[PDB]
C-alpha cells in the first residue's frame, strides 16, 4: 500500500534562518514571491480513475516559512493513490495545506494538461551576458567580485544569464533588471559563476544575489528573478524586487 | 570531478525481452529518444556552456543505458573544459554508442533553439475521459482479451494516464491498423501498470507485445513520452514498420 | 528512358536573395524539406518498387532544385533496374547533393511506413477566421508596417491561406518572440501573395525577411508546407536559431 | 485578371467510347462509382477573403459521361478568384455543374480542412501480392497473362498491389473475389503489363474487371483502384458485380 494523503510530510523552513547570514535590516529590502511549478500532480477521482494536472503555486516572500522541496514532492506523491471528489477539492486542499506550512496564504492553480497545448517555451528579458571572451578558473563563491562593478552612466536595463548553477547540482537562468549606474558585465558574470560550487537554497541564492547587488552596486531600483530546472518533478522560481510584486506569467524556459 | 565514461552502466535489453517471450528476431523496430535537459560543460577557457541534448538509441542495441548512471556521467562534464561544442557531441556519440552497443545519434542544441517552441499533445483521440470505476490496481494483461472486435480501422489513440514505479509518469500514443479496439479495455489495461515495476523501454515493449498478442492488429506503433527523472527523459518508440517517430517535441508534463 | 542525372536543373538561391537585399551572410538558417510521393524504380529482376522519398536540402546550398526538372529526373528511375534500395538512396544523395551544391539527406521509405500515420495541422492559433474585407489582391509588404506593437510575447500563429503562382497552395506557421503581432495585418500580408510569382523557397524567405524588418522580433521561425506539383512537394523552413523543423508530417491538402 | 467561374471548362467524355473496346454486353457487367478527391478547392467569400476546402465527389459508373481530369482541374481553378456567398452555394454549384457534365446526379462533399486532422493514411484490404521472387522484362500490355490464372480451390479472398502504373500515373489496386483461386504471379505480371499503356483510370479499372471476369470467371468480383493525384485531383474507380461503393474515401500513402 502506497501511502495516501499525508499533509504531515510537508516541511517548513523559516525564511529568517537563512536571511540571518545576509545581515538584513529590520524591514525586508525586497518584496516578491516564490513561484513553483508542479509537473507531476496526479490523484484518483471518486471512482478510482487517475487524474493528471500541472499545478502553479505562488508563495509570498513575506511568508514566515518556505517549503522544503523534497518534502513538497513527498506530500504531492501522497495524492497519487488517494481518491478525491473533485478537482476543486484537490485545489482547495493544496491551498489549505501549503498556506498552513508557509504561514501565509499561498496561491494555487490546478490546470488540466490541455491548457498547455501550444504554450511557449520562453527566454528571459533583456540582453544575455553569457557570450564573453573571459577565462574563469576559480569557481569558489566571491561576493567581492562585485566591488566597483557599477560605475557606468545612469541607465535602466535588463540583463540575463543561463549560467547559474548551485549545489547534486541545481541549474538556473537569472534575470536582473535595474536602474542605477551601469553594471560591468564581466564582474556580474564572474560573480554568478562563483555560485557553481556553493550550497544555498534557490530562494536564498536569489536573496543573496539581490542583497549583494544592492550593497555593491546601489541601484535605485532592482529585480532579481531566477528560474531553476525541476528536481523531483517540482521547480522553483524565486522573484525578489525593490518595487515589483511578481513576474507576468509562469512560462517555462528551455531546460525547465 | 572530471569527465568519466566509466560512470555509464548498460542494462541488457535481453532481460525483459526474454520475459516477454520474444525471439532475438524482434517483432518491432524503433528507438529510444532521450532528452538531456541539463547538459553543461566548460569551454576552452573555463566559461560554462549549457545545451539540451537529443539522443536516439536504436532499439536493436544490445543494451539500454541506465538513466541514473547516464545522469552521473553527464555531471562529469560539468567541470571539464572542452575545446568546442563539436568535441562534446563527439565524446557523447562515442561513449553512448560504446555503452549501448550500437551507434547512437546525438544532437547538442543551444538553448535558443527552443525559444517560442510550442508544447504539443499527442495525436488522435484521447481515451482518458471515461466514466468508469477502477476497483483494483493490479497489472492485468488479460484486460485486453477480446478488446479488438470492431470493424477494420486505421486510427490513433492516446492516454496521459501511464504510470509505473518513485513513480514515473507518461503519455502514450497507439497508432494501428486492425480490428477496432475497445477504448474502455485499453484504458483499463494502461491504468493497470500503475503499481508495476519496470523500465520505460520495457513498459513500451510490454504494451506493444500485449496489444499484438491480444488485439492482432496488422500494423502497430506505440510511442510513449515520459517525464524526466534526474534531468533526463526517455521516449521509447516501437513500431511494426516505422524506424523513428516523425516528431520529437515536448509534452505538457515533460 | 533510363536513369539520367543530367535532367536535374539547379536554380541559384542568390537570384532572389539579392532581390531581398540579403548579404551573403544570411539572417536565417534552415532547409527545404521535399516529399517525393512517386518514387519508383525496378529491382534487380525488373519488378517495380515504390517508395516515398524524404529529402532535406540545406538553406546554405548554392542552389535549389527546380521542381519540374526534379520530377523528370525521378521519372528516369522508373524503368531502371537498381541492385537494392540502398543503391537508390545512394544515387539520390549523390545526384541531389551535386545539383544543390551541398550534402542533401535522403530517406527512402517503404509505403507501409505510412500506414495509420495521421494527418496533422499546424501549431498554435490559426489566424484565418477574421471578418475582414479584401479590396484588392496586389502584393504589399507595407501591410506589415506597424504590425508589431503589442507586449513582448512568444507565440505561434498559422494560416492555410498562402497562395502564389498555375496556382500553388500552402499553409504557413510563424513562431516568434517579440512585440505581439496584429493578426489582421499579418493575414492581409499573407493574402497579398495570391497573384505574386516566386518559388516556394523564395516566398518563405520573403515572408521571413519582411517580418524581420517590419516587426523586428528577437527570434523568428517561418515554416511553410505547400501542396505537391508533379508528385512532389516543398516545405521551406527558415529560422533565426533552428536548423530544421522538429516534425515532418503531411497536412490535409498535401 | 484570372479567369473566374466558368462551367464551360468542364469536358465530358462518353463512357461508351472506351467501353466499346471492351466488347461489353447490352447491360453493364458491373456497378460502382468514380470517387474523386479535390485537394485544392478554394474560392473567395463575399468579402474577398479566401476559403479553402477539400472536396469529395462520387460519380456513378452508370453516368453517360466521365469528366476529363484536366478540364476538372481548370474548372475548379475558375473558383479561386470568384466570390461566393457561402460554402453551401459552392457545394450546390459543384453538384449542379458536375451532374450536368456527367449526365447523372453526382454527390459532392465540401469539407473544411479541420475535418482531416488526425485522419489516417490507410492501406488496402487483404494480402499484398507485390513481394514476389519473379523476373519481369516485358512491360507491354498482355491480357493473355490471365489465361488459366484461376485453377485453384474455390475461395473468397481479397488481394492488393501498389504496383499499378499506366499512362505516368500511379496507383494501388484491390481485387476481392469469390471463385477459383487466382495465381498471384499471373495477376502481378498482368497488372505490371499496364506500365507502358495509355488509358484513363476509369477505363483501366473496367479493363481489369472485364479481363478477370472473362479469364478467371469468379462468382463475384470487385476491382478498386486508388490513383495518385494529377493537377490537385485524384480518381478512385470502384467496379463490382455486387457492391456499390467503398466504405470511406481515405487516402493511401502516395495519395
Ligand atoms: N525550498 C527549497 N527546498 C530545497 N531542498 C533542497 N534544495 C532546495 C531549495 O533550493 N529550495
Ligand atoms: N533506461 C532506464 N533507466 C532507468 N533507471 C530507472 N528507471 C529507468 C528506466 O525507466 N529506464
Ligand atoms: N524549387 C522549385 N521549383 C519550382 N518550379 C516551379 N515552381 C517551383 C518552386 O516553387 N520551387
Ligand atoms: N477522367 C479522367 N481524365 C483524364 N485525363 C487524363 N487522364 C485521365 C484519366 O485517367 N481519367
Ligand atoms: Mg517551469
Ligand atoms: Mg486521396
Amino acid at each position: 500500500y502506497a501511502n495516501q494523503y499525508d499533509p504531515s510530510l510537508l516541511q517548513p523552513v523559516p525564511r529568517s534562518l537563512n536571511r540571518n547570514d545576509l545581515h538584513l535590516s529590520a524591514t525586508l529590502p525586497f518584496q516578491g514571491c516564490d513561484i513553483w511549478t508542479l509537473y507531476e500532480l496526479s490523484w484518483l477521482n471518486q471512482k478510482g480513475l487517475p487524474q493528471v494536472a500541472i499545478g502553479e503555486v505562488s508563495i509570498p516572500a513575506t511568508s514566515a516559512n518556505l517549503i522544503e522541496s523534497k518534502s513538497f514532492k513527498l506530500y504531492l506523491n501522497s495524492y497519487n493513490q488517494t481518491r478525491f471528489a473533485s478537482w476543486d477539492e484537490v485545489q482547495t486542499r493544496l491551498v489549505h495545506d501549503l498556506s498552513a506550512c508557509a504561514g501565509e496564504t499561498v496561491t494555487v492553480n490546478v490546470k488540466s494538461l490541455n491548457e498547455y497545448t501550444a504554450e511557449p517555451i520562453v527566454t528571459m528579458q533583456g540582453e544575455c551576458i553569457d557570450d564573453q571572451d573571459i577565462e574563469i578558473a576559480n569557481y569558489e563563491f566571491d561576493d567581492a567580485l562585485l566591488q566597483g562593478a557599477a560605475q557606468g552612466e545612469e541607465v535602466s536595463e535588463v540583463l540575463h544569464s543561463h549560467l547559474l548553477k548551485s549545489n547534486q547540482p541545481d541549474w538556473g537562468s537569472v534575470e536582473i533588471a535595474y536602474h542605477g549606474a551601469k553594471m560591468n558585465r564581466e564582474a556580474l558574470l564572474r560573480y554568478l559563476v562563483s555560485f557553481r560550487e556553493h550550497n544555498e537554497f534557490h530562494e536564498q541564492c536569489v536573496e543573496r544575489i539581490f542583497t549583494d547587488i544592492m550593497r555593491y552596486c546601489q541601484p535605485q531600483s532592482l529585480t532579481v528573478y531566477a528560474r531553476y530546472t525541476r528536481r523531483g518533478g517540482l521547480d522553483i522560481n524565486p522573484f525578489r524586487s525593490s518595487h515589483q510584486s511578481a513576474p507576468n506569467h509562469n512560462q517555462r524556459m528551455a531546460r525547465q
